[PDB]
DNA sequence: TTTTTTTTT
DNA sequence: AAAAAAAAA
């Protein structure tokens, strides 16, 4: 939460400041985050000038050795977000964290898009509810999100509809290179107010229709790491919530299960946690994790109602 | 474990001593295992200096010849210490050996970070039960660091968890020059209490995202080389044990497997020894040895309890 | 085998003598194959003085021309050391031969270093047996050298294994530079008792992470030529054996194989031998010729069981 | 002369 | 069962 100006500093120039804002970096922690080779990379640049800047990024945040206790005390305070329902909030230890990528895997049908949904309404409860009270852009990637069910849902939590709208930054991609950009305007917003959540309902659908590899291939997974890597920048800095939904793949030829995201080991390797979810008998569903380090593997049931999530 | 104010002796300038401090030099072996070209780059000092700082790096670490004999005797009390579970144990020969790097081979939820938790932990015990009775300093690159499995250990040992987060100098890397940074001020940190472990997640995780080779790639193994060579400059002078957990890279148009670690070969040749880790059924797990000159190719099943590592 | 002593003789002052060990030469032989002008060079030595010691080296080892029978009774005798193992006596047709320079082609986990240690106990085997009785030095520079399985062949060839350990003198290199003075200790070495071989696991590894090139690189090949002469200075001499470990690097954009050793053209015009190894199923393995004059191209399975090298 | 990266259905 | 393609120091 340091926006650029604070570096506005120690001999900075102002505009050259404001050659620094147009790389999409608009926090002083941003510039802390950056490797030397993209800082430099970017015109009007001398390494020297780098030397000053990174300088400036130690002088205002700390990167040395810490203790576990502090740490310990600085993970006391996450938020982690309720979904919506009392099972889920013990299958993930009172919901999805703060500062962290998620992963919900589902084969069509699972409600992926609708806890996505009831998340996106949830966070702005207050926090004694678990809401961060911070703003929630919704990177829908399919246009299958629905109004209707967040009025719904602010039917179920009381709080007016309309303030429910009032935020919930709805945003359209289509190239996969407009995702990039999505992620860069965002970073744009996300010094003005602080937000709770980010939403991704198919960071990975595009990829398959534009990548037919292999390939490709190669550079699709090329492209998805910096993207995933671009998700924690936001996340290490601005805590909120990071949400990924993957569609995904069957095997041929395996054994006994088949299933697996897409994306390859690129973004298993990258998600703090993972979820899985089988449908049940009518409304009831399945959540089931994968890869928490904090979890040991739950599962349970939850309905669909017309309020979507819940017992 | 020599200071280099014990080269300030034998006419060198103590502030000649302290231009040599900030190098990240701090002991006087790191000096004799020093290059005398990085010597001679950094500015304000003659060749004929570094005459005088060589002669007294050999005048107090010996440097010759030595029978095959003594080295037994010296490799008679490497501590090599216990994992926490007895079936590693047996397939480590004792567990992982100080003075050494190692390797953890999977693919996601293979537990690697966990076991990077638990020996976190149990270096802290009495030499008596293996641990090296040396603060540990844990260099996380993904944030995935969990105090809360400290002291989930802590009541595995009985020891209190407030001793045990009392170390674990826990620090959290983001670019991939910032893991030199935090090497340099890691070997600042070894001169004052002997530490036992260096334990890092994913040092190969950021190479990756950062380095989009070919490349690159050129690069990214001109920097990994540096990289891994400082971590022996700290294991060949300090024991205490370096730990390296590797992400997979999983071959197309291979044959029968679909793995190995990238990094290529220079990870590869550099590690003492090698470790892969496939998942069984529900918490249980298959480490499996490579490159270990010490030990057979063995494997084994262990348990990932809310204690982790077991049975 | 022949000490600079006989050349205190035909009015060289004994002082000058005393200058001449202190350049490493310590043999008339070495005189003999000394350029004019590393001679020279050397402070304290008028050329006058060079045409009387070459005078000398002349006078005790002859120059000339000779007789290609002669060359050929005097190949009868080189003893070619026994592998350990039968197979590879037959590929390397008894084995590798005194005098000379061969190498370690890998990835890793191919048991180089593995057959550098059977190698290093079997000189010491009666020459029947095909050791050539001589104290084996082994210079190490990974540190990954294991008395253990000096021990282990010990139990394979029935000799107590403190007799071995009695000799292979093991030496710790760290720098590029070190490499250098631990040879010229070596030649200091080897005027007191016949040594069988010179092991040197990697030769080749300090230079990847110190010269990242280029460069650099003309710097590095700069050195490895002049290490690469001084080994043919010691082989040239004193028989006995030089092995080199060399890692390999992977090409990209090549064709069909993604190989080849580091250290380019010098090293390879260099060696009078080449091995490359491939892993097979389980232990076995498998060691293939190049560039042996001597030899046809084969190759070879082989097992590394408990005492390593075997069928 | 140096340097491997990537899963889909 | 059966599927390529990718530089820059
Ligand atoms: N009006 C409704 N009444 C009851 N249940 C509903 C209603 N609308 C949606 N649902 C439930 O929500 C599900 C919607 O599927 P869902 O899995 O949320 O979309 P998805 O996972 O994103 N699949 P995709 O089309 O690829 O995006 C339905 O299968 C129902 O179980
Ligand atoms: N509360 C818990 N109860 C039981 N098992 C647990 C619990 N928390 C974690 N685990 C186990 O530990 C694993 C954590 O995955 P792990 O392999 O340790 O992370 P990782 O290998 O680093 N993958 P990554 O996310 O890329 O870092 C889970 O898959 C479970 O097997
Ligand atoms: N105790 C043992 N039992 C069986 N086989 C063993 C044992 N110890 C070592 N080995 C074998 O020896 C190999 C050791 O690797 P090796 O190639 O000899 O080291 P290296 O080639 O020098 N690789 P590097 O680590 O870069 O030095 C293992 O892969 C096993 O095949």
């Amino acid at each position: 939460p340091q926006p650029i100006s604070r570096l506005e500093q120690c001999g900075i120039n102002a505009n050259d400041v404001k050659k620094l804002e147009e790389a999409g970096f608009h926090t002083v922690e941003a510039v802390a985050y950056a490797p030397k080779k993209e800082l430099i990379n970017i015109k009007g640049i001398s390494e020297a000038k780098a030397d000053k800047i990174l300088a400036e990024a130690a002088k205002l945040v700390p990167m040395g050795f810490t203790t576990a206790t502090e740490f310990h005390q600085r993970r006391s305070e996450i938020i982690q977000i309720t979904t919506g329902s009392k099972e889920l909030d013990k299958l993930l230890q009172g919901g999805i964290e703060t500062g962290s990528i998620t992963e919900m895997f589902g084969e069509f049908r699972t409600g992926k898009t609708q806890i996505c949904h009831t998340l996106a309404v949830t966070c702005q409860l207050p926090i004694d509810r678990g809401g961060g009270e911070g703003k929630a852009m919704y990177i829908d990637t399919e246009g299958t999100f629905r109004p209707e069910r967040l009025l719904a849902v602010a039917e179920r939590y009381g709080l007016s509809g309309s303030d429910v709208l009032d935020n919930v930054a709805y945003a359209r991609a289509f190239n996969t290179d407009h995702q990039t950009q999505l992620l860069y305007q965002a970073s744009a917003m996300m010094v003005e107010s602080r937000y709770a959540l980010l939403i991704v309902d198919s960071a990975t659908a595009l990829y398959r229709t534009d990548y037919s590899g292999r390939g490709e291939l190669s550079a699709r997974q090329m492209h998805l790491a910096r993207f995933l890597r671009m998700l924690l920048r936001l996340a290490d800095e601005f805590g909120v919530a990071v949400v990924i939904t993957n569609q995904v793949v069957a095997q041929v030829d395996g054994a006994a299960d088949p299933k697996k995201p897409i994306g390859g080991n690129i973004i298993a390797h990258a998600s703090t946690t993972r979820l899985y979810l089988r449908k049940g008998r009518g409304e009831t569903r399945i959540c089931q994790i994968y890869d928490s380090p904090c979890l040991p593997e739950a599962e349970a049931m939850f309905a669909i109602n017309a309020d979507g999530v819940g017992d």
